[PDB]
């Protein structure tokens, strides 16, 4: 019993973190096999940030200009290339701690763990969700760039995020491991505003199922609804529309609790309309949306 | 910017988790040097749980009755002893991944990370606090016993908790690494009720400082208070009394934000009396108490 915002064990990713320095800029890199991946903005100086031409800035850089340190030992850079917004630094040594891995590009609403690092050293691990506006609400200070987001399936780490920047509103933007930003963001010091941060409806429902499994049942109402009626209310409350695909993925939680997905939607609809009335669900006074249906099943079943 | 419930990187602890089986009971063990630490209730059978006499149950156990598996390889048990509620199984092999470590007994209000494990394999990591009633609100399923709680200071892991059981209310109880339970709990299947789960006042204040540092300032009021006036309100709201020791440890946060500790107490007093009015602080609709002043400083400074 008990339901926590849980991150994946970070050991496999800790074994991949390195420090990357170019000139006077130092950030984090991800060392997998003989390649170190890092944000291309490591090549930017004190003011280049405003309107950088990365191809031009990169012409002035050679392999020896990128300093890669793994632990307290230096790695030899034998090649470098830019792929979208990431630099790939080929080193002469394969990372001996390289886990089985994949690079995946996640969809909004999908959750992942972040290993926040500074100077190639891990400071903490926390669980995030890719927001519907393609930002993440992380905890990142100066020097955290290059910290990565990931999911683990037994022994295979799927890297889905690399931290690049903080928007003027304090929310975060980054890329997949192929260097493509999530959302419309660009790696330059220009004012970039985020769109509406809507609530991930399918994740709230999954978390309401988690609450029922854990004994928190006060919110269960005597009503049902339809997807169309529910979505009219969801739109009004800035919740993402629920599709039949979302209903399908909530099926195992519906089966475990015996609560039809549309009945849980009606309970959620009443929570939106009536508020919590000072009550809490799983120790929260607001509806949590950073647990996917997969996360609820995983945590409630003890997948290792 | 951004403030997250962050756990310590778990790699150093993942390297210590093993599976311990005695008869038909399997739980987790912590392998440090040539000793495997695990809850003594691993020796209890299907019904022994009701009124176990551990000394008597242990007489029927020999070294070969404890099966310790690290990864997919078996460790040889060459000694066993009971220290309070933990068993210490001496093995013939020192754990090659033993980090620098300490065993500490924490006070209520102190936070720590938990690496939840099943069958000696890590499933997730989350941040907890030792509640003022000496329970923890964890996320633990059957087989999670032996999972540990810890803090890290650079390279030294201080182990502070080992999971033993779930109370009938779904809250958790365990011991320090010397086998002494936190609180009055006993390792037996008897109804044991927890005391009042009061709010850790010093931690709420630390988190209100974290919110100011991160731009969440709406709650800052035009008032101040005294420790005695604040505590009259704190007692009324089931908040722990604030001492001058708590004021002293909040000093660095008071200095960074320029907000006197007693002024933050007055803002907290108004939040208690007026409620949040549907507003949020650091994405929460309730006052968070599982961040210590040390955690706020660490996260806001990027300690690795
Ligand atoms: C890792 C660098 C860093 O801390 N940045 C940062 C600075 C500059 C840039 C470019 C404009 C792309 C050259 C990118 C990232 C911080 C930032 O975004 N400042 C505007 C940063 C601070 C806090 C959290 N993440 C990043
Ligand atoms: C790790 C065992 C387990 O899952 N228990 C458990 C069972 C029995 C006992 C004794 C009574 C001391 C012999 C202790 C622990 C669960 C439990 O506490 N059941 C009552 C358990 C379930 C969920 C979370 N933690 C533990």
């Amino acid at each position: 019993s008990g339901f926590r915002k849980m991150a994946f064990p970070s050991g496999k990713v800790e074994g991949c973190m390195v420090q990357v320095t170019c000139g006077t800029t130092t950030l984090n890199g991800l060392w997998l096999d003989d390649v170190v991946y890092c944000p291309r903005h490591v090549i930017c100086t004190s003011e280049d940030m405003l309107n950088p031409n990365y191809e031009d800035l990169l012409i002035r850089k050679s392999n020896h200009n990128f300093l890669v340190q793994a632990g307290n030992v230096q790695l030899r850079v034998i090649g470098h290339s830019m792929q979208n917004c990431v630099l790939k630094l080929k080193v002469d040594t394969a990372n001996p701690k390289t886990p089985k891995y994949k690079f995946v590009r996640i969809q909004p609403g999908q959750t992942f763990s972040v290993l926040a690092c500074y100077n190639g050293s891990p400071s903490g691990v926390y669980q995030c969700a890719m927001r519907p506006n393609f930002t993440i609400k992380g905890s990142f200070l100066n020097g955290s760039c290059g910290s990565v987001g990931f999911n683990i399936d037994y022994d295979c780490v799927s890297f889905c995020y690399m931290h690049h920047m903080e928007l003027p509103t304090g929310v975060h933007a980054g890329t997949d491991l192929e260097g493509n930003f999530y959302g419309p963001f660009v790696d330059r010091q220009t004012a970039q505003a985020a769109g509406t941060d809507t609530t991930i409806t399918v994740n709230v429902l999954a978390w309401l199922y988690a609450a029922v499994i854990n004994g928190d049942r006060w919110f269960l109402n005597r009503f049902t609804t339809t997807l169309n009626d529910f979505n009219l209310v969801a739109m009004k409350y800035n919740y993402e529309p629920l599709t039949q695909d979302h209903v399908d993925i909530l099926g195992p939680l519906s089966a475990q609790t015996g609560i039809a997905v549309l009945d849980m939607c009606a309970s959620l609809k009443e929570l939106l309309q009536n508020g919590m009335n000072g009550r809490t669900i799983l120790g929260s006074a607001l509806l949590e949306d950073e647990f996917t249906p997969f996360d609820v099943v995983r945590q409630c079943s003890g997948v290792t």
